[PDB]
């Protein structure tokens, strides 16, 4: 069996290259092997508006109100907008087709050529890897029994969001391990449905505050401060030491000492960018940043390209790096698409991300985003409720955060492009209306 | 602003492998080398070595030498009449290689595929080697010094420089080389050589305990420096370099241990220095681990853009991202890259080698990851890396070098005509329950 594009991995990368390439080659016949028997979906509203929406019928129906009062699915597309597998080698004009509930078990590169744990083989052209990664898991988890393992989730999944969900609906108490976007974005989500349903929800993770690998301190601090005020219990310089059955509940035993007792822990503890098909694909692995190794251009080796989670790539100006968000996904999955149709195109646009935690953290942010670089922030009118935050290397701004400042996107874009050695960036900020 | 379909930046040995490479496989290809290098692609090796052992009064005019059969060769890849030029390049028929020579590539703008040369032209590109080799690094404490001990001390690296220490070879009293690694010690054992009719004093310092410290194991590096002061060199290991100053009206070293030299003219032979100014206008990366650019197994820098030779760093998918600065490196990698360049899509795979002479004594070859800081199992003949030896006289064995219960590197000691074995050894990864028995496939027992 054999696929032109093959996309190793069914979620937004593969879905935005699938776009990409189907934009950019609107013929290609794209074979996304989805490993997930779900159709590619966004992630985002897996927590955050699936959970806002009326309705209890939103967990069947998947669908979610967007900024302006419109309705979507989280599914990218209907399913009647891809073709079926056997039909993708066949059907007119080609199109995007999911073999759902496979997943490639070996990438014969030299062979362009992948074995499905099926034992069936697809060659293929181009081949993307877009297998984001997979949640780690926590090592106190794993080495825990089958009891607390059956009410440890992990969080990526429709299946997650509805387990989840029915869980928020059935238990009493919710703990998000983690402090990272996910388990902040489910703490806010599931802080919401609390003020209907009452149920606790629990945020834990070892840094100072959420957001830590990406905030200054100051900032993850007061963002922190704004989880809590969506009905959610933060817990940081939380490191957990390992997880029991205790009082038909979970009981959580931190290494500072504290204790936490849920029905249910998520743990969203960052991703492992799933990497299997490097070692007998003979890729380079980035021992550094994760992820299969690509250049500027998410390019692997000649018809590998890799996007979204699972890529290290090369960002000319920022170094080389990699980057897990929806439009990042979205962005290189988009580029990997557009660079599989042969774009040769740098990351260069670069993603952002934004991340909602309540309705007064709204901030986007772009560029080398992390907490381990200096800063600068400039704030309106402590009150950071508004402000301009600048993550700096080399005396130059290589980063940049939005913080409640809408509509800015496009001078924090031309910032970072510029690498202007800024004699003032109390002036710079006022280009985001921060006086 | 001209263009050209394969632009190989850098006019040395990984540029001429990939000329002659993409030209095999892309055949009528058009390739621009551009050197800065006002001479044309010439392989390094003789100017530590067989030039100086020549007896020609004329070898520093003629630049040849005598090969094992006995057969004279130039150091010169090919002659001057086998390149095109580069303005008959774009339009000759079947292509060919021209080299852009005395000309540096000074821009190289990656999204507009073009290049800037140091005159302000621009060449626009389809597929772009980078092959800039290296420069020798100097040393600080030359570069510190004086305008008269600056110009009494010299780099090595190109033709202009054994020109100009071999004619200070039958001048001075006393040359000294500094530097312990390949070149420092095949010149001081070419200097060496020619004191045995000049009485030329000549004097090696190296901070190593021995010659070729960084890729022999001690023993080995120690059996080999005796071999080089055989050869008539005052060997002065253990030699880190203070200052360098002008007494007496000769050149004064002065050593971090206390002890001076006094000689007539220095040469420093302490590495190199890969060659990538352009990454910075490229946007290219740069590998901060092993210098040189850093491409992939293919050598793939970007869509059109690959390395090779001193100044790639590659990924090696058996052994690991490296980069080697040996002749038959550069001839293999700019092999590959040319066949990568021509749409080949192949990995390194196929493991470069390397070998060194320091007299007669002394004859050896490498292959795969060699390097003193690996674990190493030797077994000679009768008559902090661990160096394990097989059942003084190191005149001739085999020199594993271990990784993850593999060999991932071999010297053969004076063991000739064994390397294919060696290369087996380093490719089927067997875990070799007797490296004894594996050593019998060298002819050593
Ligand atoms: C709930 C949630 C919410 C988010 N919200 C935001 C947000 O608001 N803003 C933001 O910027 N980012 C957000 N992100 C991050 C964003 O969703 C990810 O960056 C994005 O999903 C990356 O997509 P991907 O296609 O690279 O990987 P994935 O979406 O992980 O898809 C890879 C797919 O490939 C499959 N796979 C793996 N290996 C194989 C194999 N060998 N064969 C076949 N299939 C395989 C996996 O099962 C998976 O289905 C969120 C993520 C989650 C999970
Ligand atoms: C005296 C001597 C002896 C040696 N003996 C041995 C040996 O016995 N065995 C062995 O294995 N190896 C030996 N080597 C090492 C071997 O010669 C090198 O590995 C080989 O020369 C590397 O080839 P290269 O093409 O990568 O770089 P180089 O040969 O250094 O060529 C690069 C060329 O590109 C030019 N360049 C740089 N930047 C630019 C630019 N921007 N624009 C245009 N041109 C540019 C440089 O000036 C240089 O001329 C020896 C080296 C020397 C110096
Ligand atoms: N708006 C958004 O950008 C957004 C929202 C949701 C999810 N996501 C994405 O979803 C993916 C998964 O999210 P995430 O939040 O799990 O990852 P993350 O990288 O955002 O955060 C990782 C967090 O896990 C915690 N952690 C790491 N090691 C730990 C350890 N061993 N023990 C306990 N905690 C540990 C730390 O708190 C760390 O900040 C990420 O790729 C993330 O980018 C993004
Ligand atoms: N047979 C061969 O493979 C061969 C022969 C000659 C030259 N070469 C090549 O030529 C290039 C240059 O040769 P090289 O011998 O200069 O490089 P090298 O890397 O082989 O040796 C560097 C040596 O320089 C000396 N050194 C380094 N820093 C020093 C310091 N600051 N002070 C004093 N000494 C210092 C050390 O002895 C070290 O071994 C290399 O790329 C090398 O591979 C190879």
């Amino acid at each position: 069996s054999h696929v032109p594009f093959l996309l190793i991995g069914g979620g937004t990368a593969a879905f935005a290259a699938a776009r990409s390439i189907r934009a950019r080659d609107p013929g290609a016949r794209v074979l996304i092997v989805s490993e997930d028997p779900e159709l590619p979906y966004m992630r985002p509203p897996l927590s955050k508006e699936l959970w806002f929406s009326d309705d209890p019928n939103v967990t069947k129906t998947l669908q979610f109100r967007q900024w302006n009062g419109k309705e979507r699915s989280i599914y990218f597309q209907p399913p009647s907008f891809y073709v079926s597998a056997q039909d993708l080698p066949n059907i007119e004009n080609g199109g995007v087709a999911v073999l759902t509930g496979k997943k490639v078990v070996h990438l014969d590169v030299r062979g362009n050529m992948v074995k499905l744990n099926d034992g069936s083989q697809i060659t293929f052209e181009k081949c993307l890897i877009a297998t984001g990664g997979t949640p780690r898991s926590l090592s106190a988890i794993d080495r825990a029994g089958a009891e607390v393992k059956s009410r440890t989730t992990l969080f990526r999944k429709i299946g997650d969001f509805r387990a989840l969900e029915k869980i928020s609906r059935e238990v009493k108490s919710i703990t998000v391990i983690g402090g990272g976007f996910l388990g902040s974005e489910l703490a806010c989500a599931l802080g919401r449905k609390s003020q209907a349903s009452g149920i606790e929800v629990i945020q834990l993770f070892p840094e100072k505050g959420n957001m830590g690998k990406i905030l200054p301190q100051y900032l993850s601090n007061w963002t922190m401060e704004k989880v809590k005020r969506e009905g959610v219990k933060v817990m940081p310089n939380a490191i957990v030491q390992s997880v029991g059955v205790s009082g038909g509940r979970l009981l959580i035993k931190l290494k500072d000492g504290r204790k936490v007792e849920t029905d249910h822990i998520v743990t969203a503890v960052g991703l492992e960018p799933n990497v299997e098909l490097a070692k007998t694909g003979g890729l380079e692995i980035d021992s550094d940043f994760g992820g299969f190794r690509v250049n500027a251009e998410l390019q692997a080796r000649s018809n590998i390209w890799v996007a979204g989670d699972a890529a290290c790539f090369y960002d000319i100006k920022l170094g080389r790096r990699r980057v897990e968000h929806h439009d990042h996904a979205v962005v290189s999955g988009r580029l990997a698409g557009e660079n599989m149709t042969g774009a040769a195109k740098p990351y260069w646009h670069q993603s952002m991300f934004w991340s909602d935690l309540g309705p007064d953290v709204g901030y986007e942010a772009i560029g080398l985003v992390d907490s381990s670089l200096p800063t600068v922030g400039v704030f309106a009118k402590e009150d950071y409720g508004k402000g301009v935050i600048f993550y700096l290397r080399d005396k130059v701004v290589v980063g940049i955060v939005l913080w409640n400042v809408f509509n800015r996107m496009p001078i924090a874009r031309k910032i970072i492009k510029d690498g202007e050695q800024h004699e003032d960036l109390n002036e710079v900020a006022k280009l985001f209306n921060i006086h």
